[PDB]
């Protein structure tokens, strides 16, 4: 559960929010597959709470009612096709697993559901499934409103209700039971892994009893005895008595530090400069590489409802962003996540943005398709970041440089800093008000190499920047501080 079953020499996964079902598929054949991606995070797969008031925002999906497989992103049918396609083509599909509670307890009682599967919130009744009372914390919360009121109280963050959320008992078989099935039915069709959401909520002992009861992959695309992928969301910063290393036991873990830590080094925030990259990664109090599962932002920090900050990069900031993603797919550390987002009406006041709840584009309620335009990138408000020249050759770039140590680093004491993978891979970063123009070792061979981040290579030629690299594996790289992306990689495959 710690080893991503991907095709062998894909490192990277992509997180499709709210992507429908046949959009994906799609997408897995005409440019996942093509261009070295090992696999995509999918939002909930099962029933949600329908809501209209907000008109159905993105969090509605982390609302619970069945296990269905029926939402706004498709049917059962739709789900399986893709599965299918993706795996057909070497794309791993991974599954955004909420099982540590279903939807609000103040929601009103009804059909109001993706599927229009009954339940009622106030008796404790979801029929779909079936739950009942007897499968939740009430009685086992110890707090006065019945929810999670204190961070400091390691009992009550697993026993009671996240904002209201039900919380489900995770500790009595049966329910360990009915997630078990709803999580085998996925693994069966083809899923390779999920993410286990809101994982701080639940104890690391019944987590595992439950990993306990999961089938290997399914034969007919995996080998024998291949476990489901598992990271575990789990924000840890610091401070609170819950710790990500409790999880190990069950797989990997998200490390947040990772993104907020980027973000205010980047952002040149309080005296942090890339020069204190050079010990990048567990130097900074990080989880264990093999355990991490890392990414720049992710669905909820983008839009301030996460953990980091003010500091978090997306791709608002498109110039810092696309810096940010292309020094995380060039380091060694951890598994990396690629994050693919939609627009929406961000509106600030007093420091905050009150359209946060946003959802997918759409009409009426039905989510857009993807529409692809000329020139690679997206419309109907799909911003498509793994659709960037920038982000995508990074991709590549961190494919064929997998497995290559980490060096040549060099630095000038402030934000111009540049190392590199072995001899396959060199990358040059300028993040200070001037310009950068010195000889640099590269490691690679000699020879005339396509900046990938510029252009691309094509035909024998490259599109934008060219480095020359000498028999002693020397090369001059000029950046200047007004640039439009202010680096430069270049690797084994971008050589002419
Ligand atoms: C939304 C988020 O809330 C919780 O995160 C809190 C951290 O645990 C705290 O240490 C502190 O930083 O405040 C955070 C809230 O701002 C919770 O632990 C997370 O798991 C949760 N995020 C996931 C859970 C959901 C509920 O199903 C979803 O709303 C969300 O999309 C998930 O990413
Ligand atoms: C590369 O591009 C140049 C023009 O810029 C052209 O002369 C040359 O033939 C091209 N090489 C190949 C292999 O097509
Ligand atoms: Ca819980
Ligand atoms: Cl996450």
């Amino acid at each position: 559960q710690y080893s991503p079953n991907t095709q062998q020499g894909r490192t990277s996964i992509v997180h499709l929010f709210e992507w429908r079902w046949v959009d994906i598929a799609l997408e897995c054949e005409r440019y996942l597959a093509p261009k070295g991606f090992g696999g995509v995070q999918v939002s909930p797969p099962n029933e949600n709470v329908a809501i209209y008031n907000p008109f159905r925002p993105w969090w509605e999906r982390y609302q619970p009612v069945s296990y269905k497989l029926c939402t706004r992103s498709g049917n059962e049918d739709e789900f399986r096709n893709m599965v299918t396609r993706c795996n057909n083509v070497g794309v791993r599909i991974y599954v955004d697993a909420v099982i540590n509670h279903m939807c609000g307890n103040a929601v009103s009682a009804g059909t109001s559901s993706t599927c229009g599967s009954y339940f009622n919130p106030g008796s404790r009744d979801f029929p779909a499934v079936p739950y009942s009372g007897w499968d939740f914390n009430d009685g086992k919360c110890k707090t006065g409103s019945g929810d999670i009121e204190n961070y400091n109280d390691a009992t009550q963050v697993r026993d009671c209700r996240l904002t209201g959320l039900l919380d489900l008992a995770l500790e009595k078989d049966y329910v360990r039971s009915k997630i078990a099935e709803y999580m085998n039915h996925l693994i069966d069709i083809g899923v390779a892994g999920f993410r286990l959401d809101a994982s701080k909520h639940m104890w690391p002992g019944d987590i595992k009893a439950i990993l306990d009861k999961l089938h290997n992959l399914n034969s007919n695309w995996f080998p024998a005895g291949s476990k489901p992928f598992i990271y575990q969301e789990v924000i840890d910063l610091g401070g609170e008595p819950i710790k990500s290393s409790d999880y190990f036991g069950n797989g990997r873990v998200t490390e947040f530090k990772y993104g907020a830590k980027l973000g205010t080094v980047i952002r040149k925030w309080n005296g942090e400069k890339m020069s204190y990259l050079k010990n990048w990664g567990e130097g900074w109090g990080f989880v264990p590489s093999d355990r991490a599962l890392v990414f720049v932002d992710n669905h909820d920090n983008q839009r301030g409802h996460g953990a980091g900050g003010a500091s978090i990069l997306t791709f608002w900031d498109a110039r810092l962003y696309k810096m940010a993603v292309g020094f995380m797919l060039a380091h060694p550390y951890g598994f990396t996540r690629v994050m693919s987002s939609y627009r929406w009406p961000r509106q600030f006041q007093n420091g905050n943005d009150v359209n946060d709840w946003v959802g997918p584009p759409n009409n009426n309620g039905v989510i857009k398709e993807v529409t692809i335009n000329p020139d690679t990138t997206c419309g109907n408000d799909w911003v498509c970041e793994h659709r960037w020249r920038q982000i995508r050759n990074m991709v590549i770039f961190r494919n064929v440089v997998d497995g290559q140590p980490f060096t040549n680093w060099y630095d000038n004491g402030s934000n111009q800093v540049a190392f590199g993978r072995g001899n396959r891979g060199f990358i040059v970063f300028n993040n200070d008000d001037w310009s950068f123009s010195l000889t640099l070792q590269t490691g690679l061979p000699a020879g005339t190499y396509c900046d990938v981040i510029s252009g691309d290579k094509i035909n024998g030629n490259c599109t934008g920047i060219k480095i020359y690299v000498s028999d002693d594996g020397k090369a001059h790289f000029s950046i200047s501080n007004s640039a439009e992306d202010p680096f430069i990689a270049i690797h084994a495959e971008s050589k002419l």
